């Protein structure tokens, strides 16, 4: 599923993402936007390390989910990577919450540092009623 901007903003809010780990909803929107264009079935194979990024938040198979084909990988979210390709994003959100409990927080996603950190992200939630 490819979410519309405001539809996703309210979806993430209902899932408890607003201010989760000190991260505003606008930051999560900016992350999803730049990671997948709000598309839950987005995937990106990384030929260099044989891992794959899954879903709306492009969560990586080396550490967060199990796809059975990433060498020496772990599964910290204790989910099948398939769970991150569902139209319903509850599992992806629970995993994204787990990701930010690590030392880096939202900085774990390099794209957030590239297109969201120290940027004006208010635009992602304006008019969404969140």
């Amino acid at each position: 599923k490819v979410f519309e901007r405001c539809e996703l903003a309210r979806t993430l809010k209902r899932l408890g993402m607003d201010g989760y780990g000190g991260i505003s909803l606008a930051n999560w929107m900016c992350l999803a936007k730049w990671e997948s264009g709000y598309n839950t079935r987005a995937t990106n194979y990384n030929a260099g390390d044989r891992s794959t990024d899954y879903g709306i938040f492009q969560i990586n198979s080396r550490y967060w989910c199990n796809d059975g084909k990433t060498p020496g990988a772990v599964n910290a979210c204790h989910l099948s990577c398939s769970a991150l390709l569902q139209d319903n994003i509850a599992d992806a959100v629970a995993c994204a919450k787990r990701v930010v409990r690590d030392p880096q927080g939202i900085r774990a996603w390099v794209a957030w540092r590239n297109r969201c950190q120290n940027r004006d992200v208010r635009q992602y939630v304006q008019g969404c009623g969140v």
